[PDB]
């Protein structure tokens, strides 16, 4: 009962990216149960962006995922204790975008910091040209190995009519003593990730869903 | 037209994994419309197989996935001239599992011809000491490029309680002229892949359903 219907978020987040150095604050707020959620964002250091804030959108909120036909919700369970998540994202076309999260409880705010590291995207690519147009909806595997959540994604960042892949590879950790939570089992999470607005590359307003579930198809 | 709703499969497989060369040869039926199949499978040559079968199971069928939401049938607008497809997958304890496919069609029978090549697969992993129990399900990420259909996928071989992950890279090539097909949009495909009976390291079945779809996530 630690967790409301409406939740506020809270997120500091600092980074360097291709060498360039920013911080960002945001403000959200959510519906943890059905599994959506919206957040505010300004760039306090280092704005005009002079990159895709598209490859920072998905590091800005695991709490807010729907879970259907009974699958043990990990983030939910680690409150009020709360969790951490580490994340590697591979471009295909060279950038690599390595994270590391703490997710805290605070009353009726989720709290979260947010180290980023960004290297070797191409200078030419269209996100460090800003040419990128939001993500599109994605299916992570989401599976145990002894205690840990692990997350394997594949993305598709929007380039016009073509489509930039890049691989998650991301592990979520509980404060919680291992005892006191139940682990799922392999399943799938549905996320579509939106960014409605944006400006001056400096403010954006991220919307995203998630849902976690089986495979529709049927076992024979 | 072309395509009727039983149709029969030959299959012809030809490779070598790490350094073990064997020769496959397939039958099989399966309805292309609700995308179901099943696969008869005897190893001809190298038998009984040193390695888990599994990581060829995927080599031995996309005429036969169902598609919703009106999305454009890339394989089955292929024939009759037909299709191929080439694939890397890559195992993350440093397995990689190459392999080219060709798919022509002779009155109600599918012919494949497939070409493997496996390599750096270590002696003491699930595969080589032949330890696994098949694959989960997954989801294809589907998308055009020129012309060519592209596929983005994340399998698990299930080894006891944990699961070891693997990246498939996927091309396929249709024989159609460029300007006669209707390439489709981004999509998935989920399939399930399974194996319901094997003998000796000699003998395999296999059955599999596809569904290609969008995301089942409102657009906000």
């Amino acid at each position: 009962g630690l967790l409301k219907e409406s939740m506020r978020i809270k997120m500091d987040m600092e980074g360097t990216v291709n060498g360039h150095y920013f911080k960002c604050e945001g403000e959200g707020d959510g519906n943890p149960f059905t599994g959506t959620q919206s957040m505010r964002i300004h760039v306090t250091e280092g704005a005009p962006l002079p990159f895709a804030f598209d490859i920072l959108a998905p590091c800005c909120s695991r709490t807010f995922i729907h879970h259907t036909a009974g699958i043990p919700d990990f983030f939910k369970q680690s409150f009020p204790e709360g969790f951490t998540w580490e994340r590697t994202t591979t471009y295909e076309d060279g950038g690599i975008l390595t994270a590391h999260q703490d997710t805290s409880l605070e009353g009726n705010c989720l709290i979260y910091k947010v180290k980023v590291l960004g290297t070797n995207f191409p200078a030419d690519g269209p996100v460090m040209k800003n040419k990128s147009e939001g993500w599109e909806p994605c299916t992570e595997v989401v599976y145990p190995d002894n205690g840990v959540l692990c997350g394997r994604n594949v993305m598709a960042l929007k380039v016009g009519d073509r489509r930039l892949i890049c691989h998650l590879y991301s592990s979520y950790k509980s404060k919680k003593a291992i005892r006191a939570l139940t682990m799922p089992g392999f399943h799938f999470t549905d996320i579509r990730l939106q960014m409605p607005r944006k400006k001056k590359d400096e403010y954006f307003e991220l919307y995203e869903a998630s849902v976690a579930r089986y495979s529709d198809l049927p076992e024979k």
